[PDB]
């Protein structure tokens, strides 16, 4: 199970970590990534998630959308985990740097709830724009099943944890 988390809530755990590293570690039912409405894993979690599957993440997620088209923002979707993890759960968040609503971020994190435990990164985080303390505070106030939280950067990761 998952190691060297700190606890912000009854719910919600956080670490500095690599979620690719944490992923392959841990192996969890669900790991989450941080997806675009085309499965394009181009860059950010994505793109590292999509590279430690050696692109298998890729063909795989080009099959839905050829399949089911475009997911909504604020949308997910369950696919495999690969070598990662036995699910992968692709959420939506609202890319701040393409204009979209800041306010579908709380119906980002509410897919969580579909899974008892996640490893998941901070929606919205790191190249979708927004602001990641606020994602942190979005996500403590809608997920009630149980998150691990994996920060890349060690210093964003003590800032989220001496300002919570």
């Amino acid at each position: 199970s998952f190691s060297g988390y700190l606890k912000l809530t009854d719910n919600v755990y956080i670490k500095n970590a690599d979620i690719v590293e944490e992923a392959k570690k841990v192996k969890p039912t669900v790991v989450v990534n941080a997806a675009n409405v085309y499965l394009k894993h181009g860059g950010g979690v994505a793109g590292a998630l999509n590279k430690a599957t050696n692109n298998a993440m890729q063909v795989e997620s080009d099959d839905y959308i050829a399949t089911n088209g475009p997911l909504k923002v604020g949308g997910s979707c369950v696919l495999s985990g690969h070598n990662l993890a036995k699910h992968c759960l692709h959420v939506v968040g609202p890319n701040v740097n393409k204009g979209e609503d800041i306010q579908l971020l709380k119906s980002a994190y509410e897919n969580f709830n579909q899974h008892e435990v996640l490893l998941a990164p901070l929606l919205s985080a790191g190249i979708f724009g927004a602001d990641p303390i606020h994602s942190l505070r979005v996500c403590v106030d809608t997920v009630r099943t149980n998150v691990y939280l994996a920060v890349f950067d060690k210093n964003l990761y003590d800032k989220l944890v001496s300002s919570f």
